[PDB]
């Protein structure tokens, strides 16, 4: 029947976790069609003088493949 | 001694991770007594036109059992 | 030497596990060349009134990269 | 707002994997409402004179909770 | 064929691992029928002035379900 | 009390999962005594022109050791 | 070449995940030098009358070691 | 240099964990030479009317292989 | 808020599992303050002529940090 | 902020581990831009008459995506 | 169809990783026939005054079972 | 009675895996006494113009504690 594909991305953001996630999805939408779900694999980040510099969320984005 | 039980729930929310966790805890409080701790197992979600449709957090809720 | 690539697909089917795997592989053949092997990562599915609605097999497909 | 609950069951059958899964779902449908999805956690079984005696599929059944 | 259900419990005890396990099983038999097997998932505990305060054993208890 | 041993085998087959499992158990029966249970660890396979060429199921076979 | 060390901390906060993480990092910078990155290992918490009492984020903090 | 081999065994005992472990080692000593170490993989068991019927410890036994 | 630290120790003992855990906690108490909880990660050991030479339990010890 | 993508490759070589890794990176450089980091997931290989025939290293290559 | 067996070995060497793997495989050749592949499970070692004393590679060796 | 402690380090080197491990052990020897063993947890690295820029090996170093 239907077949999906999953790509692994790493969204980053200085705002927070949800922001990093949306950042990855926003870019995914530019080149991938039929985005359906995502799964968080890792949550990490860089440290600056004020604490967290950047949040980095590693996630898998699942999307439906078309006919051909 | 004391004995606890753990149940696995998946709280959802279009707002955020904390909201999804709270949603699951809110519902848990209605039928389970002595809620003590939770452990997040998975974080996933669905995608819509604006990006994240709903955040889904799989978590285990531990509570103390009576008698 | 030789270098391979692995892509993650999710084949579905209402018939069974083998069918879901085949579905994923059939679509893979359309856009990928030199498909060599697959590894099943997860087996899950949706539930309907008759039980299993659709079986969903998450798998990795390995194929030889050209050049 | 929505909240789901997952329970772990072990379906068994002498027929095969799919049958063992259906067996667990069939029994689940008797006491649980709004069955949505299932995840296979382990596949094991017992051995008899003719090979596989009984297939045993440990799976999680997710279902939606009423507010 | 037969169907089983597994529940996750945490048995505790100041005496030891075996005691913690038994404590969990003892309570399990008061509300669950047809207990067949258990599986240890975690072993943790709290620390007191004399070392271990209480042992905590997270385990899954498997029991057969009645077709009703 | 009693003691068991577990060996890891990989059964293969062009027909399906159950068949690959059976193939491993069939061969295990020829040199091992008191076979009791099995656990599936991995499910993988090779790809051919028609899709799945061979299904490969890695499993652990548990058997009682004699004293 | 360079060598790094990782320490495991648990930051807590009644506000949220990002806050818990920052709390851990804030304390980390008082005794550790050259903090470079962090990795979330677990997310758990305690439950109170209003739901989440406190969020607990277990994380690893990586920092560069000084050759001395 | 040296090469070791690991076999997986399941020791059982009604006494307790340590007992099940020793049970597996005792039998291992009968047919395997140069036993060096063991690693516990799983701890499970059966349930009887008095609680735990049998403890079952799944472990790997490592031993040194000889010349030929 | 409060911040904890976790250290990983491997307590040993020729007596048993509980003893090995205690051995690690005893030593921990000498240089670490505010010990709160422990988590067992691994259970292994060495083998001698009488069977188990020494039990080794890898565990993490969590304690609250000051200021 | 920025977004990265990770692809899974398997580099192979008859000489060793580093060589297999390099082989994967060499090929990755031909079609992927902004390669930043890699992570080794698995190390396996084939066996021949002289021992190791080919070393196979499965790794993830992370690279920055352009906007 | 064909059935394979996997045994777990631990090769050691003071020279390096590849050497430890080869050591395990060389001894394997002495008593096992039809060695086909290996999978590295762990990489550990002992420490001496000069740093690494011996590298120890835990691996699984797959081979075709006869008949 | 004996108690060990494990610390997690990340050794780096542009030479190779073994070198990165030695780098971590070398630095470890400067502040830690009774280094006994090490376990490799991850192998990763950075990518440069020529392929691997720097190998990074995350490992745990076990050492014996003084009573
Ligand atoms: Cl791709
Ligand atoms: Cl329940
Ligand atoms: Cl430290
Ligand atoms: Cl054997
Ligand atoms: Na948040
Ligand atoms: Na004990």
């Amino acid at each position: 029947g239907k077949v999906y594909k999953k790509v692994e991305l790493v969204g980053t953001s200085e705002e927070g976790l949800e922001a990093a996630i949306q950042a990855a999805l926003a870019r995914a939408r530019k080149t991938l069609r039929h985005l359906d779900w995502f799964e968080v694999k890792e949550i990490r980040g860089t440290i600056g003088e004020a604490g967290v510099k950047e949040y980095q969320v590693v996630l898998e984005v699942g999307f439906r493949l078309e006919e051909t």
